[PDB]
């Protein structure tokens, strides 16, 4: 997260870290058995880390649970990042508490201008590299589809939306992928891609979760 702030320990209790020897992506807990992330975060051997604040220090509220299965969206296109969503099942159910909590799925899509909370452990610099140990947060509005498509001509599908600031300076970034965009208490986005980070006229691009609710519900009910 570039241009954000330190969230505070466990203030984003649905935020998970995906670990394969190291943190590599975020995700969102949607019930005690299932996490939503980005398809481009897929790999085998994922451990889900819940209740994290400092990802380099055991602080006492963590749960570390191996994935038993991953399901990449059937229409995921790795070239274009269309349908950049996957589901991860936990080998054992998480123990839900105030610091490890699920986030509700949308009952409809969110409007342009709605303010959202974006979070993760990704790079905090727009030029150069600095990774935080603690979770970072950014408040950012959903942008109009025209401003999104103008920024990324030929690259935006109806399964993507933009959020952030056209002036630059505030954005998600590498290492935040797969993590949440929460608006009005619902998981409306997944950190997906962008051009650099926090660059002018290049806002972040997010998977449009509201298009996937039926797929999510049916997939988790059958797996
Ligand atoms: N600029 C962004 N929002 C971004 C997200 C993942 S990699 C870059
Ligand atoms: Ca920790």
């Amino acid at each position: 997260i570039v241009g954000g702030y330190t969230c505070g320990a466990n203030t984003v209790p649905y935020q998970v870290s995906l670990n394969s020897g190291y943190h590599f992506c975020g995700g969102s807990l949607i019930n005690s058995q299932w996490v939503v992330s980005a398809a481009h975060c897929y790999k085998s051997g994922i451990q889900v880390r819940l209740g994290e604040d400092n990802i380099n220090v055991v602080e006492g509220n963590e749960q570390f649970i191996s994935a038993s299965k991953s399901i990449v969206h059937p229409s995921y296109n790795s070239n274009t990042l269309n349908n950049d969503i996957m589901l991860i099942k936990l080998k054992s159910a998480a123990s839900l508490n105030s610091r490890v909590a699920s986030i509700s799925l949308p009952t409809s899509c969110a409007s342009a201008g709605t303010q959202c909370l974006i979070s993760g452990w990704g790079n905090t610099k727009s030029s150069g590299t600095s990774y935080p140990d603690v979770l970072k947060c950014l408040k950012a509005p959903i942008l109009s589809d025209s401003s999104c498509k103008s920024a990324y001509p030929g690259q935006i599908t109806s399964n993507m939306f933009c959020a952030g600031y056209l002036e630059g300076g505030k954005d998600s970034c590498q290492g935040d992928s797969g993590g949440p965009v929460v608006c009005s208490g619902k998981l409306q986005g997944i950190v997906s891609w962008g051009s650099g980070c926090a660059q002018k006229n290049k806002p972040g691009v997010y998977t449009k979760v509201c298009n996937y609710v039926s797929w999510i519900k049916q997939t988790i009910a059958s797996n």
